[PDB]
Formats: C-alpha cells, structure tokens, sequence
C-alpha cells in the first residue's frame, strides 16, 4: 500500500524506565509512527564515589527512552543533533531492514538533523545504538543506546495461543562503563572527547567494565526511584544489553515467561530463574506478583549487582501468603 | 489445604556429587519435605600448589549438597550456625517465592538456628545461596551455594509426552574463586575474615576468577573420584554455577536431552555438543552412554577447564561398538 | 549393515569461508565420506599491525576447513602430520561418540598419520579440534580448529515440516588469540614452541583475549574477500567459537531461522537480532537478504568486533527497497 494513505501518529517519549503509552491490541491497522530524539552530550555521576563521565544520550537518558509500535507499522525518527554538541551521531535499528540498520543514513553533525523511515517487520523487543564509522564501540558504551518494542498487532500470546496481558511494563536498560585508569587504579578525567579517546580505547580494550549500572547509575532504581508493583500484577520486564551479555534474576521470584533473546513470534520459555540476554539483543520477562516486600532485580554474576551497580528494586504492596512462604522458627539461639 | 494435615518426611542428605535417594515418580501427594542443614566455615586446599581458603559452606562441602522435592511439595529447612562459626549466614533458595528466597527470614549469627518453609510451586533444578545484605558475593564465591531439583509429580517427559527415567544421577556444582593475589601474582593470606574483607573485594572487581573447579578442588572428580556409569545406562547430570556463565560439555559423548536453564515445563534441547548454563542458574542433561572408557566433563571454555580446574572425569564399563567409531589405521610412520 | 558393503566418496575440501560442494538432499543411502587434512605449522600475521604468531593448522587455515555430511554416514578421515612439523597433534570431533570424540586414537608426532572412522549419528553443525592431554588449550587457542556439518538425509526443516534451502553456505570461524605480553603490554617473540609455552599458559589463564578474528586475521572477511549475496538469496552462516563464547549479529538485517546451539532435530528460533553460541559450539543462522549494499557481520560485544578483530562484511547487489527503509529528510543543517 501507498504510504502517504496510511494513518500516521505522534508519540512523545517518557523517560526510563517508564514506558510511553500504547495499546497491547493495535485500534488502527499499519500505521507511521513519529518519534523526535534530540541527542545530548552531557557530564553524569554515575557512582556513589562522585565518578563523572562525559555520555552520549539520546534525549538526556541513559539508556534512551523505549518506543512501541506493532508488527508492520512504519517507524519515522526525526534525529536532531544540536550545536550545543561536540560530535557526530548516527542510529542503527535493529528491528530495520537495510543500510546499517539506518546508521548509514543518519549522520549527522553538531547543528544538523534527519528523517529516517523504517518498517518493523519483526515482532519482538531490539536494541537501538549509535554507530558511527570508526567509532563505534565508544559511543555505545558512553550509553548512546536504547530499544523499541515491535508488539504483535493482537498482542502477547503464550503457547497454547492465548493472549498474556499485562498490567504495567518497565524498561531497564544495563550499562557498561570502561572509564580509564591509570597504574594505581584511579580513574583518570579528560579536557576534550579527542583527548580521552585513545585512553578510552586503552580501557575497553581491557574488556573489563569499571561499573554495570541500570538506569544510568549506582542505584537509579532503588529508594524514591524504586520499581513498585502490587501483589496479582502482571508485570513486563523489557531488558536490554547493547555490548555484553546479561542474565537477570528477580530475588524472590521468577520469569513466569521469558522471550530470553527478545522474539515475539517464538513460545517463550517457562518458569525461569535466570536467563541469558547476548549483548546486543533485547529481551522480555512476564510475571505475576505473589508475595509483598521488597524484591531486587539482578545481573547474576553477583559482583557486577552489588560491587558494580547492576541492581535495582521493587517495591510490592498487598497481603502476605504464608501457604507460599514462612518463618516456621524465627531466628534465635541455640 | 492445611499444611498441618500434610504427609511429612525427614531427608537425610549426602556429600556431592552423589544425590540422596528418592523417587522419580511421587509415591505420596504433597508433602513436607524436612531437611537440616549446619553452616561450617573452614579451610579448604583448592589446587595441586597447595593453595588453602577459608571457605563458608552449607553441610561441609563445596557445593552443598542436592535436595530434592517434587511440584508442590513445601521444603521445610533447620539451618543451624554453630558458635565455632564466626560469621553471620542465610539462605535463598530461587525455587522459592517472597522474601528474597527465604534470605529475609533466616539471618543466623554463630550460635544461633532457625526453621523456614516454602512451597516449591515450579519444577527444575535451582540454585540455593547464601547472601547477607550487603556481603552478598563474598559468600558466594567462597562456596556457600548448592541446588534444588523439584521434579514433576509424574518424573520427567520427553516432548512427546513419554517418560524419561534415568538410572544415575550425579550432582556438579561449578565453583568460581577469586583468591586475593598482590601486584607480582601470588596469592595472599589473612589473619581474619574481617582483614580479608576488602582483599576479596577488590580480587572479585577484577571480575578474574583465579580457580574454577568441580566439587571444590582442582581434580576432585577424577581418580578414586571419577564419576562412573556402564554402556547403556541413563545418566541425568545436574550443574549449577552461581555466579557467572559456564558452558558444559562431555568429550566423547553428548546430552541427549539438556534443560539449558534448569526448567522442566519447557521441552528439552536434542542432541546437544554444549549448552549455556548462566551465572545463577541450574541446569540438566540427560545421556545414554554408548562407548565404554575415559570421558571428560568439563566447562568448554578449555582454559578455565585444563589450567584453572573446571574438568571432572567419568570411567565407564562395557563392550567397545566398532560401528560407532574405530581406528582404521593406527598411527604410524608415513 | 556390514560397512565394507557401503558406497564410498572421496571428498576435496576448500578453504573457509567458502565449503565444499554437497547436496542438501543425500542421493545415496548412508556412505563412507573420506577426507584428508594435513597439520601445518605455519607463521600467520593476525593484525594490521603487523603481530605474528605460531599458528597450529589443518590444511593450512585458520579456522580448518568445513566437513559436510549426512546424518548416519561414517566420516573416515586420514590425518597427516608431516614431519616439517615440530609438535604432536590429534583430533576430537564433537559430532562423534566414544574415545574423546577421537583424541584418543589418532596421536600423530612429525612424520606420522591415522586413519580414524565415526559415525555421524546427530544431525547439526559442531566443532572439531586438535586435544593433546596436558596442552590442549594451546593448540585450540594456537587455531587448531574448525567444525563439520551433519545434514539431515532430507534437508533442513522449518517448525512446521516444510524444507529449509540454501542457495549459498559460508562457514565463519571465530578464533579467540592470547599473545603473550609484557608487563609494557607488547607483545613477546619467541625462538622455539618449547620457550613460549609457558608464557601461552599465563596468557591464557588471563582469559583475556589479546585479538579475536574472523577467518584468521583482522579484516580477512572485507574487501576483495568480502562475503557476497544478492537481494532474495537464501543464505545460511554456519559459526564457530571452540573457546569462547559469541554473540553473532548480522548490522542491517537479522537470522530469519537460528540454531544457535546448531542442532536441527530442534525448532529454529525465528526472527533473531543476536544469539548465544557457546564456547565450544557450532551454530547456524539462514536468511534471505532483502536489502543491498554493505553489512557488517560481528560479533556484538563491539569492542571485540572493532578494535579486536571479529568483524567481516557483505557486499550484496540489487535493488533498494524503499517501503522497507528510506531517508525521508537526508542529513542538513537546523
Ligand atoms: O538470589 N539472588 O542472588
Ligand atoms: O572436545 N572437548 O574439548
Ligand atoms: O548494529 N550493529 O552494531
Ligand atoms: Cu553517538
Ligand atoms: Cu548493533
Ligand atoms: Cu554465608
Ligand atoms: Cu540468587
Ligand atoms: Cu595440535
Ligand atoms: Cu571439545
């Protein structure tokens, strides 16, 4: 069909790791959705220690925010770089078919912008990252990355063809940092991006990250900014890893569902404790509270949650089930 | 219904790799499974070299052993922490759903013990760890971690509904060590836990492992220790790797059958060279062996299985099948 | 069946990425599939650099080349070690059964040969690599390795029993190097096997890869070696990693069909952006290209894929598709 004939939409974005809103059940039939990133550069704290480094975002955010369309919808991104910046900037898709996943035609220097149309013709959750020849490994792992959700027009559905709703969906994007250090292990500060960009490269050819945060720092996700939900709710995960595997784990529950590598029209697999999300993909996990209190959400390889950053909380309110769980003898001497 | 009214039964544990004795198929409906467990901090020789840590352990060994419930049964756990103990423990168990696990309810300090249930409402193998507020990886990573199998009521199926009984079964838990090393390589020691403290924490932000070994030491499934099985048998092979991803794999033979991720509602991978188990996941392969000899099992990451521990041995009994495999011509000059 | 009484063929391999000459659907019943592969010791330059190191072979190229069977042939190979050669060498193939997959029955020092006999009984793709106990990683990790396709007698197979076919097959082996370095971080040179082997083992135990490529050298696959395909070519990328996990990923277009751990009696995953391939494993990812121009073909751990070496490309030829992508406002000033 002729695309000037379709229904065409504008989205405003929110930040991480809310989710603008949609309907799970497209009401139109394929439609062009607009979206507008501005790119920013910008100093971030991202430690409790005070260490600051200079990230590339895509509107403000570490990660950039989620967008949501459905299955064979167009995607139409007006990229904007303003002079206020420093560097060149691109966006590759990976839910887009062609050019570098757009990359090849989105550059754009400092006072300039593009318009860029896609059709998702995959359904699932992907990663979105700059890439700019020549460069590309530091602006992704500076957080100039994020993801899209490619719903199904009728929704989720589960195995036997079912439809799986859910109540509230959260995005947690998982960053790693290589900041440079010198010989002692202190890390070093820079006057300009071109002087740090061999040290930079010096430091993630180390491959070891310094820190592995959600939400853009140590603790985004905890105290006033926790994650909440309430005992009964259907909750989506969507999780995404641009440049190194993950493996997330709810403490206290599960992944009732889990499309590990992000892929809608594959059954997801059932009853997970932890899975494994490659670098550079997204995925999503589906559960349904059962128990109240606080729960953290986890990296797996426990150093990188609780020495480096990744991990961040719920807090759940509603009754406790003790057919589920109790203390049967509380903790005392003997 | 009421949990008093229930059947009960008390489960004496053994040593891994070996796996207590129970019954594939449930012969009562749900029960209350009683387990005991005694924490026992001690020193531990880890390699050839003579390389001695203190390591934290559920029941003396690393792992701790294997307990096994079926679907909807309640685990019902006495963990005791004795007064020649010096550290403060808990328990979670990611079978297990609120209180992330069951660690919110079962702090013991030296000296003290306490009862915890919860109902195992997911069939798999799980991973069970220690992990106290704020110390959580170094617990870990000094052995405090063991597994969960919760077997369907009816044993486990193949994906076209036909039971799959094994005739061994065989519990591997992969350990990650990072002992404190200073700047020319070797390793240090400590006077007290509290002296080692930040020693162990910088060693585990290197993210390095210095050993990765099977049940606890550099060959401690090998010689007297191997594992062993006849020509035809079935053999299920339970791993868990609490902290970081390992990839398993039998040189010589298969899993026939794997539940990469550990979870029995979902239909097995056939047929598979190597599988990924993820850092705080359990996992299951299922093997009919069919050459006799020396087999070995190791992490398929051959550095971290021949030069820093993660390689185990099986020797199995019976005829050699020529039609399989045979040496046409034997090596020779030419 | 008496073997003696079987068809026989003499197969000619060819060096990656290209592969032999098969059929998809087996015109005989099972055969005897003979090969021949003779080890070279050779000096291989991996970097732009200009880094040289010993590299351990079969037939000469890193990965060794690609074997193509059906499933139930006997594969019977003829192993040269010339005696221009200085070291022992064998092979270990993950498609077979028995005596370490055949390490065990075909150790050849310079100036010997074996010929070893399995039969192929699984269908997929897997690994194949020399194993000499008590140096085994060094020969891997040296490019001793390569991987063999199993096809099933009938062909590949879609979830719902409909034919799978190729027009074109490239096989990518992924080599992980550990040059040794000093404490300046440059690398050391050395005059004998013997003198480096103790500085391979402490590169190793590292585990932290100095360069990882594609076809044995940064940039082998670009250029004038550039991957080729036409829009709506059905092309299947057969991958290996021996040592280390990947993460593969096609920049611009996506694995329509993946068995990521490349066994084929299981349903692909469909609709891939990047998938898991375990160390230690082969897996294989069929798409039909709708796109021209060039892609990027990477691992998506990016900085191994840009600054260490695991990146190729396709140049693909045909038409632009504009309903799939266009530029809607190209790069401009605002
Ligand atoms: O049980 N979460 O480490
Ligand atoms: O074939 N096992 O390295
Ligand atoms: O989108 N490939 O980095
Ligand atoms: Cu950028
Ligand atoms: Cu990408
Ligand atoms: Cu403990
Ligand atoms: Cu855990
Ligand atoms: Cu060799
Ligand atoms: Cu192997």
């Amino acid at each position: 069909v002729d695309i000037s004939t379709l229904p065409r939409v504008k989205v405003d974005l929110v930040k991480p790791p809310f989710v603008h809103a949609h309907d799970q059940v497209a009401k139109t039939g394929p439609r062009v959705v607009e979206f507008t990133m501005t790119i920013e550069e910008k100093k971030l704290v991202i430690d409790r220690e005070g260490t600051e480094i200079h990230a590339m975002t895509f509107n403000g955010s570490v990660p950039g925010p989620l967008m949501v369309v459905h299955e064979n919808d167009y995607v139409e991104l007006r990229l904007i770089n303003p002079d206020t910046n420093t560097l060149l900037h691109n966006i590759d898709f990976h839910a887009a078919t062609g050019a570098l996943g757009g990359g090849a035609l989105t550059q754009v220097n400092p006072g300039e912008e593009t318009t860029l149309r896609f059709k998702a013709t995959k359904p699932g959750v992907f990663v979105y990252h700059c890439a700019p020849e020549g460069m590309v490994p530091w602006h992704v792992t500076s957080g100039m990355n994020g993801a899209i959700m490619v719903l199904p027009r009728d929704g989720l559905k589960d195995e036997k063809g079912q439809p799986l709703t859910y109540d509230k969906i959260y995005y947690v994007g998982e960053q790693d940092f290589y900041v440079p250090k010198d010989e002692a292990g202190n890390y070093k500060k820079y006057e300009t991006p071109g002087e740090a960009y061999e040290d930079a490269v010096k430091a993630m050819r180390t491959l070891t990250p310094t820190h592995i945060v959600f939400n853009g720092a140590v603790g985004a996700l905890t105290g006033d900014h926790a994650l909440t939900a309430a005992v009964g709710e259907r909750v989506l995960v969507v999780h995404s890893q641009a440049n190194r595997d993950t493996r997330p784990h709810l403490i206290g529950g599960h992944g009732d569902y889990v499309w590990a590598t992000g892929k809608f029209r594959n059954p997801p697999d059932l009853d997970q404790e932890t899975w494994l999300i490659p670098g550079g993909t997204a995925g999503a996990a589906f559960y349904t509270f059962r128990q109240p209190g606080v729960y953290a959400y986890v990296n797996h390889n426990l150093i990188e949650a609780f020495e480096l950053g990744a991990a961040g909380h719920f807090k759940v309110t509603g009754e406790w089930n003790d057919d589920l769980m109790t203390s049967v003898v509380k903790p005392a001497s003997m």
